[PDB]
């Protein structure tokens, strides 16, 4: 009906214009605190609700990189330009990601890119990693996310790298 067909056309508009923010930042180097006034103004303007906010900066930080690269998608090509991105706007992430439940949220939208982009999987360790060492993530929900009840999600949870990886994160952190 009328509410959710108008509120998923603002939630597009509003991504693509969280986009076009990130690319005059990438382009200018405009600064984390600008970067987050321009977020905020567009969050008001087309009316999306602040987890709406931390999700869309999710899926559109781990999507750039996509406009940079040829496909079949390339994963390690991925990363090295994925993580540039990461360092550069960790601090807009830690504006809106503050409670378990935000970062919770952030890992859902993490889990649903790498869903989606089947070739990059083999990544997901190393992604998971910098935004842990970034303090983007905190190591409890990651592990809490992990350790979850919700198919392909289940499918994804004995990669590997991960599993790899999650053992190294309970050192780390206990």
């Amino acid at each position: 009906g009328h509410h959710h067909h108008h509120h998923m056309d603002d939630i597009k508009v509003f991504q693509n214009e969280v986009l076009g923010t990130l690319q005059r930042g990438k382009e200018e180097n405009i600064s984390c605190d600008n970067l987050v006034l321009e977020i905020n103004s567009l969050k008001y303007a087309y009316n999306i609700s602040l987890k709406e906010v931390m999700q869309v900066l999710s899926h559109v930080v781990l999507e750039f990189p996509l406009q940079q690269m040829d496909s079949p998608l390339d994963s390690s090509r991925y990363c090295a330009l994925l993580l540039p991105l990461l360092k550069a706007w960790s601090p807009v992430f830690r504006n809106y990601i503050k409670r378990a439940a935000d970062h919770l949220e952030a890992l859902a939208a993490i889990e649903d890119f790498f869903l989606e982009h089947e070739a990059l999987g083999i990544s997901m360790a190393k992604v998971l990693m910098a935004f842990y060492q970034l303090e983007i993530l905190a190591g409890e929900t990651i592990l809490s996310w992990f350790s979850q009840r919700d198919d392909k999600g289940q499918q994804l949870r004995k990669n590997q790298q991960l599993q790899r990886f999650i053992q190294w994160l309970k050192e780390a952190e206990e």
